[PDB]
């Protein structure tokens, strides 16, 4: 009930936003910093996030820019951002290094639409059975006495216009992405 519906839309939320997170891992044809927040470099001996040791901003509308703090670990950035894409070749010339984004292929807009609508579908899913085990918990108070046929009723309809609202931001999130693709 009001607690299992304030779950599963907590639950459907963590979904929506687990879908635009991978969704932002994917190498467009635009210059987008939120790419690299997965970064993470070796900062004596421990695994460091990119946003600790450098800033991630746009110089271009296709070019990226990477301003390490610690000159010295330039090398490092440069390279943990080129193990992660083997598209990506940067440029450094002191604490700067600048990251153009190579311009998609057809062939390649068309792949990259596919995987993320893959993922959508996936996080749709995911969003559903969310919903689907909402509805199980009410099933089972009303199989009790707690209950009754109209609030049961109710309850799936409530659960249901959660999913449809959460599945709406999904659908959102996967078509902006789908113009940035095919745009550049």
């Amino acid at each position: 009930i009001s607690d299992i519906r304030k779950d599963a839309e907590v639950r459907m939320d963590k979904c929506v936003e687990a879908f635009k997170t991978q969704i932002s891992k994917i190498r467009t044809g635009r210059a987008s910093p939120s790419l690299l927040d997965g970064i993470v470099v070796e900062y004596y001996g421990t695994p460091t996030p990119l946003r600790q040791l450098a800033s991630v901003t746009v110089e271009d509308s296709r070019t990226l820019k990477i301003n390490v703090f610690d000159r010295s670990m330039s090398p490092a950035v440069e390279k943990a951002i080129m193990a992660s894409d083997l598209g990506l070749n940067p440029n450094s010339a002191g604490s700067d290094i600048r990251v153009p984004l190579p311009p998609l292929t057809e062939e390649r807009r068309k792949d990259l639409t596919k995987i993320v609508r893959g993922e959508a579908e996936q996080a749709r899913v995911a969003v559903r059975n969310v919903g689907r085990d909402a509805n199980d918990k009410v099933k089972a108070l009303l199989k009790d006495k707690e209950i009754s046929e109209d609030d049961d009723r109710r309850s799936q309809d409530d659960v249901q216009k959660l999913t449809d609202a959460a599945i709406k931001k999904i659908e959102a999130a996967l078509a902006d992405k789908e113009a940035e693709l095919m745009q550049f």
